[PDB]
């Protein structure tokens, strides 16, 4: 079956002291043996985070990387350097980068192929805005975003897809577990038409909307929801509750 | 007088092993007592670099940071993280980010004001392209870039300016020490009209064109060249020669 996957996107937050607390808590926490947890701290703390982890179920990932391993790209992160310090994943296509930093569909596709090629797992993010949602373009958007990646990537074995309901950010709107199940199902069905039912059935699709200790359990019976890409809750003790939400 | 300043921009290069070698060499190297050396490794190696440095003249800097200390900005570096791990500087406005990552004049200005406000030193980069050079817009460009920063920054005490002759990168053209002295003098005179002669006389203006162990010495008698923002050579043993180029 698809292994429950909980990613923790710290975003631009954390210090050596606060992250030490986050990791030590995970080191002593009682969590399922068959769960995959990936904490994603700022690049400045990747090495340190890896050094602190003493839990088999926990690995470390970066929040972004470039499409080349090295070169004259001042300010970027490299998947090879991420690997060098012991990290195992990289978040690509996060809505905050597609919007604020104008990373287009192909940029994300190019980064994904490169990361996978260097042996680094990818937490691929997709999602539509409120405007796109109201225009009834939800499927058109996620399909366009995925299609771009499919042009460069044929194997999603080392990939997990995170659906971000951008339309629910600061809009006074809220996505429900039913909303998640519906779109995850459509996404899985779409990817099956492009990669075949088998690959589609093995792909973890994570809910990337507001996920916390209080509401994680409300998604436990959604068949096509295989985990989460947690936001601010990943910096708190309740992150452990999310990991145990399907016990 | 102005203290000689040598920055080493590693760009997207390095491994824990290679950086250890670079830092250990600087630790045991014979360098001037009155020189400020700032090595700038990828964010992934900032903490490790600081931990290895044992030379008083050597400090560490990041290659880029956002204009906020924390928040929902997945993939960015924060000036507070720089301070947290003992780093002291941040490179802002490097040509590679202005071009490839579409960072405009105001974005750099905002980042600079924020970085300085947090007590982090800034290596402010400016420079014109081949087209701008050919159109004789060199001065118009550097002045435009600086003016944007001046709108937000009124004190350059904790700033060092790096002039990048982008027009000499992969174009078949080469800048000379005479070219550097001329533009540096013009930059200083311009800033003097805005910040006053005293502030301008204390400002370090670094040559950011191709600078290596072989040609560093050719800039020794140029009164307005106060140092370098070294590229590829900062990854090699000759970086030490650049640091000693004015003995």
């Amino acid at each position: 079956a698809r292994t429950f996957f909980v990613g923790g996107n710290f975003k631009l937050n954390g210090s050596k002291q606060s992250i030490k607390e986050i990791v030590e808590r995970l080191n002593t926490a009682s969590i399922p043996e068959n769960v995959e947890v990936v904490i994603c701290p700022p690049a400045t703390y990747l090495d340190y985070s890896v050094s602190l982890v003493k839990k088999p179920q926990v690995t470390v990932g970066a929040q972004n990387a470039y499409l080349k391993a090295s070169g004259a790209f001042t300010g970027e992160n490299s998947v090879d350097q991420i690997k060098d310090v012991g990290a195992k994943y990289v978040i690509l296509g996060h809505s905050e980068r597609r919007s604020y930093f104008h990373e287009d569909d192909k940029f994300i596709a190019d980064k994904t192929k490169f990361a996978l090629g260097q042996g680094v797992g990818v937490i691929l993010c997709i999602g539509e805005t409120l405007e796109e949602k109201k225009a009834g373009k939800t499927l058109d958007v996620v399909e366009r975003q995925l299609n771009a990646v499919l042009e460069e990537v044929k194997d999603f074995t080392n990939v997990v897809v995170a659906y971000e309901p951008v339309w629910a950010i600061g809009t006074g709107l809220a996505a429900t577990p039913e909303d998640a199940q519906d779109i995850h199902a459509s996404i899985r069905k779409f990817l099956a038409s492009k990669l075949g039912d088998k690959a589609a059935s093995e792909l973890r699709i994570l809910y990337g909307g507001s996920a916390n200790g209080s509401n994680a359990v409300t998604f436990k019976d959604k068949a096509d929801v295989d985990g989460f890409l947690v936001g601010g809750a990943s910096l708190k003790p309740e992150f452990v509750d999310i990991i145990n939400s399907r016990n």
